């Protein structure tokens, strides 16, 4: 109760089955660690680079097949002040695979379900980091030589205050809202 | 309760059967991925393109058939001061899918059924996303290349109130209530 | 309670059986996606073509067969100050297929139970959407093809409070009631 | 009750199973033991070298393959007042190795999440010590030789408040926030 | 309850199955009373030579391997006001060996999780006495003639409240934390 | 209730099987009775001899072997105000032997658990009189020769209260903490 918020065959919600069981046969496994396209890696502005949620979705399309995979709730979705919270489960061909938390930011009261498929995103995306999905974007070595040949540091100007800020970007994206 | 509003063989409402249990075979597989028409796809006037409901249907029954998937309310609808939301289970061949909370503002207190039947829509469409269902619509290369070569902005004049505003259309699509 | 309003073998009223379960036979499905006439289809003085609620049920008749299909009340009937909503499910050949609310404006006290069909009747057509039957009127390529050689704009004199009003029409339908 | 917080086929929750049964086969135990590579090696500024979360899940893939092996919650999460813990097991090949207790500290009382997964990583990483994985990081000849031929302290100009600090940083390896 | 604290196939939490049953197979019990290497022996500034825990564990898994040891908790975790204490038993290709109480000093209430790890590694090095892993530690004649041809004794300045105090270091050990 | 304390395939805690039942095979019998080595005896400052439980542990390794022989607790372990008591049995092929209960002193409340397994010690050695592991020990011949050519008696000057005690020692070994 430490973060402030309330609640908004197999009994997948809190079954262990199959957990850690037996692993993927061989093209499952070829295809999880194939190595990620530099074209399709996103930066924030902040400075942190990351993959679209689609893009683990067509991963998983690609690894496991459609009907093959899914996600399960595994508790109550918290919504904190600021934040929504839920905790999640991958489940692929029958098989638990790993449970994580996600979060999303959430600004306006009327966003809080918009946010609330975000952080099923989040989720997803991070139990992912299980199977080894994008682990390259985890890798400092990686992020720092894709930070140096992919990404540029540009003065920009906030248009909604008026004020200067510098972000990052990718080479061959513009800037967006809010900024410039 | 952080949201403000009230309610309005095997039991789907809450049951977790068949999630990510085995993949569909060949042929539709080979429909879920089948790429998008670019012809059919709308763009919002705020700047996200997006594809009609109908579509999203005739995809499914495309590759599962009349009859071979729907839709379960997961729970109580709840109806905030500005929106209606519901949460939606996406049931094929007997399996459980995923599980999406759907979104529908509304502006009037008649039209309350009306975004119910919106926001229906919505967490269909938003269910679809795990079985790829118009993925390059999440792809932000995609986005960028749609919104440059089929896209115009253009500066319409809007007649309720006598205001100017700029704002996105498709290329041989005109401008439509509220605008001019 | 966000709507103000009062209630006026298998349990169809909550029972989810066969919901999803298995696709219909080939020649139900051919008759399910037969495309529409576009003599049959009908426009709204506002400006929304629509087809006639008989016209769906023929439909139904000729795919599942007359006792093939039937509509079951799925909650209580709530009547808000100016319109009849209710939930309908819809079941052919033992099998759920769809569950969807309904709308029915009423501007009389005594032509309540007149909207309490109306709605039945609306909650029945966007069931019918799941099925696909009707899909192109939700196609917007489909609705500027057809309100461009079919419908025509007409500036109509209305009778009732002696004012001008342009409305839509078939070209070869008249002007009914309220209007001219 | 020492620590000042609340909590926020094989029952893995409590199962002791196959703890310490039987040994690996021979390439796994190959594969366990490989000398880590020195140029992955990352240090803390405090003085502390490490190995980044996603080479210990790649080292596990690389072992018992994706799917062959996860983690499981053991005991609810604890959230002190200054840190986030929770205790995790390890399961490979539908055998337990080790249940250990992580940390991670957070500042913000939004990013607990953020720190409920970092905790989850550290006890991963912590449990991977049974396994033999990045052993030499705990031989202290190893740390004095790794600290001698590939670290250097550098006097580094703290920005936050403006005052001086000498801390610790790989040869390649820049400063970073919240430091120069 | 003299100490002043509180609770922070097989049921190996209870069950004593496999204890001194048979002993263990020829090159086991070679690899198990193999010769300390000089080398990798440290000592405390207090003057007490020890081996870090990570030696224990490589020589565990040189002997039995990967998967086919582990530890189990025996008793719940005591956290007396100045130390964190458990029970601990070393099972071995499914047979329990010993079960041994560990201790780990903490002086910040934050560092108790810290502590639960250290306890644990002590306890698994003080459960490996009885398979003689470390004999020689705890040989008088052994710790005389390592503590007079590798250890010396050097007086140290205390940086912290500038006091002088004369400590135990090996030969080729610096001066660390918390003294010079 | 005399002492003043509180708790702080075969079930062995409370089995008697075996006990007794048949003796062990030659080489066994002629490990158990090898005369002790004069060298390795070490004498208490009160004036009695013994000999470290690392020896009993290595006698015990070369007889049954690691993994053949081991203690299990018969008793919770009772603290009484100034000393741990807990009594323990040996079992060593399947086998159980002998059960004895130990003693351990201690002098502050934190060093409980360093007692708890001091006691073991003692009662691992006590169990191991039934072996005859150490007769010689016991021997009062044996003590008074190894008494005059091995100790000697010296006057030796305590430096916490610099008060002067005559204490015994061996010939080769030093004065040692509390003493000089």
């Amino acid at each position: 109760s430490k973060l402030g918020g309330t609640p908004l065959d197999i009994d997948w919600y809190t079954s262990w089955y199959g957990l850690g069981m037996k692993p993927f046969e061989a093209k499952v496994q070829k295809d999880l660690i194939e190595p990620l396209d530099p074209k399709d890696i996103e930066i924030k502005p902040d400075g942190l680079i990351y993959l679209p949620e689609i893009k683990y979705r067509r991963i998983l399309n690609k690894a496991f097949g459609a009907g093959g995979w899914g996600l399960v709730p595994r508790s109550q979705t918290i919504v904190t002040s600021k934040l929504v919270t839920r905790e999640y489960g991958l489940i692929c061909h029958g098989q638990l695979i790993s449970v994580a938390r996600g979060e999303q930011d959430y600004f306006n009261e009327a966003g809080i379900p918009t946010a609330t498929e975000g952080c099923k995103s989040n989720a997803l995306m991070r139990c992912c980091k299980d199977l080894g999905v994008g682990s390259e974007l985890w890798d400092p070595v990686f992020i720092k030589k894709f930070k140096v040949d992919h990404c540029t540091e540009k003065f920009v100007e906030h248009v909604t205050t008026k004020r200067k800020k510098k972000i990052w970007l990718r080479k061959d994206r513009q800037v967006e809202y809010p900024y410039k």
